[PDB]
C-alpha cells in the first residue's frame, strides 16, 4: 500500500495579476518519476482548489488565501493567492512550497505509488520543517482534504529565529522559482510517507539561499 522510492519533478512560474493588494499568481507542473484506489477517480478532470494559511514569523502575523483549479491528468496547477493583511513580512517565494501534491501526474506504470490521491477524499496531514541556511526556520502543519468537490488546503505556519538583516526578513530574494525534485520515501512506522529536498532561492545579488525541506505526510481516515 505504501509506495517505493521515487521523486516528483516540478516546474514553477510566478507572476502577477494585471488587475491585482499583495498577491501571487502560481503556475505549477509536477510529474512523478524514478520507478523501474477509489481516490484516483476523483481527479479525472478539473478540480477547484482553496488554500488558507495563517502565519507568524518573528512575531509578525499574516494571512494568505488563494483560489484556483487543478488538472491532475496533466499535472497542472493554477492558483492566485492574496494577502488579507497587507504587505507580508516575508517574500512570496518562501511560501510557495507551503501554499497540494495530490495533483502530481503519475505515469500509468507507477499509479500504484500515488499516496496523495489514495488518501482522498478523507485527506492527509502534511507537516514540514523548512530550515534556511544561516538563518531562521519554518514549522508548518496542514490538512489537505475534500470539502464537497473542492480540494482545501489549511496550513499553520510558525517561523522563528530569523535574522533582521537576512535574505528572508530583508526581502532580498528574487521573484522567481527554480525547478526541484521532491524525493519520496515510505514510513511504515506511521503508515505515511516522508519527503526530502533542498530549495534554491535566487538572491538579487546573484548568490543562492538554501532552504532544506523535511516533510512528513500521514493519512486521516
Amino acid at each position: 500500500m505504501l509506495p517505493d522510492n521515487h521523486y516528483l519533478s516540478t516546474q514553477t512560474v510566478l507572476s502577477k495579476d494585471p488587475n491585482e493588494r499583495d498577491h501571487m499568481v502560481l503556475h505549477e507542473y509536477v510529474n512523478a518519476a524514478g520507478i523501474t484506489s477509489q481516490g484516483e477517480e476523483l481527479f479525472t478532470g478539473v478540480v477547484p482548489i482553496l488554500v488558507e494559511l495563517d502565519g507568524d514569523v518573528n512575531g509578525h502575523k499574516f494571512s494568505v488565501r488563494g483560489e484556483g483549479e487543478g488538472d491532475a491528468t496533466i499535472g497542472k496547477l493554477t492558483l492566485k493567492f492574496i494577502s488579507t493583511t497587507g504587505k507580508l513580512p516575508v517574500p512570496w517565494p518562501t511560501l510557495v512550497t507551503t501554499l497540494v501534491q495530490a495533483f502530481s501526474r503519475y505515469p500509468d506504470h507507477m499509479k500504484r505509488h500515488d499516496f496523495f490521491k489514495s488518501a482522498m477524499p478523507e485527506g492527509y496531514v502534511q507537516e514540514r520543517t523548512i530550515s534556511f541556511k544561516d538563518d531562521g526556520k519554518y514549522k508548518t502543519r496542514a490538512v489537505v482534504k475534500f470539502e464537497g468537490d473542492t480540494l482545501v488546503n489549511r496550513i499553520e505556519l510558525k517561523g522563528t529565529d530569523f535574522k533582521e538583516d537576512g535574505n528572508i526578513l530583508g526581502h532580498k530574494l528574487e521573484y522567481n522559482f527554480n525547478s526541484h525534485n521532491v524525493y519520496i520515501t515510505a514510513d511504515k512506522q506511521k503508515n505515511g510517507i516522508k519527503a526530502n529536498f533542498t530549495v534554491r532561492h535566487n538572491v538579487e545579488d546573484g548568490s543562492v539561499q538554501l532552504a532544506d525541506h523535511y516533510q512528513q505526510n500521514t493519512p486521516i481516515g
